[PDB]
């Protein structure tokens, strides 16, 4: 039978509790990491936090106009009235989102402040059948809804290359510059338990909020379609992960590109 | 009511602005910010491994909370008010719980980080310009607001024309300048009979160069009563050559009447 291992893995740091359940085996709630709601540093990253370096808008409205400088920096503001990404949003090659900040003239509740307002959907940490821990939806989630942020430890490329466990690295590669990582192995949030799906229902987006240091985008997961209740969330880890990894994909999708069956067909 | 919220929704509560004295509109010669900002490379030590934290599995109400111990004892009661025994003359540093603690976000040692809870008003006074008054009764030791401004160096503070909004952070001295960037606390006037006290607090970082200033009530504050702290003699030694105190207290130490009595006491002596 299924039991509640923990009422809130986030210890009240989120807008909503993120409980933990297991109805598959006798493995307890994971405790081999530190839950953090916001990205942390373990060495000086010299993030540019200078308020005068912030590009901002002069909006006296709710930032719903074509004239919002912040919306313009993002090509257009991609959020609708309810905070969901527009259907026209490029899901394959997504643009950078520049949310409003503390230097804008607008209010804290303007239409360009979705990711900075945190988690709004009901999520659950649960034990899967062949992928260990996973994250599923406790409610129906419409397409373009913000889910959560890929929160971890901000580390350099030189540091990522010295780490034994690389199963929690998110790459932050820019146009023509530096390489920085988010490692969610020692420090991370709920997104560290999101598994790979060959048919994914969430997409990662590079977002800027309180700072605009281009070497440090924050990763926001948005639904890439309508998600049913109980449905497991997942994004494509990329071919680099499957080229690196010892274990085959257990997503079980009919359109699975990284199963042992699919791998053996490609080699043949 | 001239403005519904001077904080543009950045606070837990709206901070409205009123004027029933003159024709001056609500102030717009500054940028409202809910949190301290930087205008130069400050590099506040934000390394999570450098954080002193507790191992509390409870709500941090015990004598065993390391964070409470760093603060001598946790000075907050069940309701988040400072204990009566709290040294109001020479206050200790408060080390609130942080993201490295094992406790929950709603533990008993997280008062200042949970922001403004009292209903405040920005209003026009009779002889002190803009001031901040209470729209509710406030019990002693209640957290009011933070002295939010721009984080600047001593060398920078010495190069600034307007020094009427500087808060000193001495331990290498740093300042909070609330002239260009600031919050509601930038309108808190000086009172010779003060009802609020400043306290140095540490929360998400423990870079001792940058304590955050928290204002707590020093006594029970009636509704409508203007909030104010003692700016210190250093301010009145600077600013007396230009203006005198208008707090109107019977125990006023910086009124033109008090200044003229001291100069007459010295001329009678030597
Ligand atoms: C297979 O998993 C990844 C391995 C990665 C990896 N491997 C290095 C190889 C050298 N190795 C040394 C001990 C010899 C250290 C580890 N390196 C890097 C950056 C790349 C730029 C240069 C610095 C390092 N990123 C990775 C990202 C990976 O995940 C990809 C995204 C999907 N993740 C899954 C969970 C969250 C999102
Ligand atoms: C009169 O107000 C103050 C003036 C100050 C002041 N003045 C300097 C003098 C030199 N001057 C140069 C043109 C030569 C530049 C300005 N300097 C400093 C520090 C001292 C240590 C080294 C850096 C500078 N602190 C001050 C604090 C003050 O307020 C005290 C508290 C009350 N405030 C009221 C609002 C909120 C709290
Ligand atoms: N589609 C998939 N097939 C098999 N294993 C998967 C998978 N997706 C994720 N995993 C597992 O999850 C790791 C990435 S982090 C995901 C959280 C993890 N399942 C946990 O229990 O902590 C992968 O390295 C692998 O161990
Ligand atoms: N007790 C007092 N007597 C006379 N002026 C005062 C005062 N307390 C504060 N002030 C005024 O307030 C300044 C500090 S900032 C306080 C906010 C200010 N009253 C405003 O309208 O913006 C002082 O330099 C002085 O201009
Ligand atoms: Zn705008
Ligand atoms: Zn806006
Ligand atoms: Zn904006
Ligand atoms: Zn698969
Ligand atoms: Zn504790
Ligand atoms: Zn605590
Ligand atoms: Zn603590
Ligand atoms: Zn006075």
């Amino acid at each position: 039978t299924e039991k509640i291992i923990c009422r809130d893995v986030a210890r009240g740091y989120e807008n909503v509790p993120i409980p933990c359940v297991n109805g598959v085996d006798g493995e307890p709630c994971p405790e081999d990491y530190k839950y953090i709601s916001e990205n942390c540093e373990t060495s000086t990253m010299n993030i540019d936090r200078n308020i005068t370096h912030l590009q901002h808008c002069t909006c006296v409205d709710d930032c719903s106009s074509s004239n919002c400088l912040c919306g313009q920096l993002s090509i257009r503001c991609w959020y609708d009235k309810d905070g969901r990404l527009l259907q026209e949003f490029n899901k394959i090659e997504p643009p950078l989102i520049f949310e409003c900040n503390q230097a804008c003239s607008c209010w804290r509740n303007c239409k360009n402040r979705v990711v900075q307002s945190g988690i709004k959907v009901r999520l659950q940490l649960y034990r899967t059948a062949k992928m260990g821990w996973g994250v599923r939806a406790l409610q129906t989630i419409p397409q373009g809804t913000f889910i959560c942020e890929y929160v971890g430890e901000l580390i350099s490329d030189a540091e990522a290359d010295v780490r034994e466990d690389d199963s929690y690295l998110f790459d932050l590669d820019n146009k023509d510059g530096e390489v920085y990582c988010i490692d969610a192995r020692y420090y991370g949030n709920i997104s560290r338990f999101i598994n790979h799906l060959c048919d994914p229902n969430i997409i990662p987006v590079r977002v800027f909020m309180l700072h605009q240091d281009l070497r440090f985008p924050r990763i926001a997961f948005f639904s890439s379609r309508d998600i049913r209740t109980g449905e497991e969330l997942g994004f494509d880890y990329g071919d680099r992960f499957w080229d690196i990894k010892y274990f085959t994909c257990q997503c079980g999708s009919e359109k699975c590109k990284h199963s042992a069956e699919a791998i053996a067909l490609e080699q043949s």
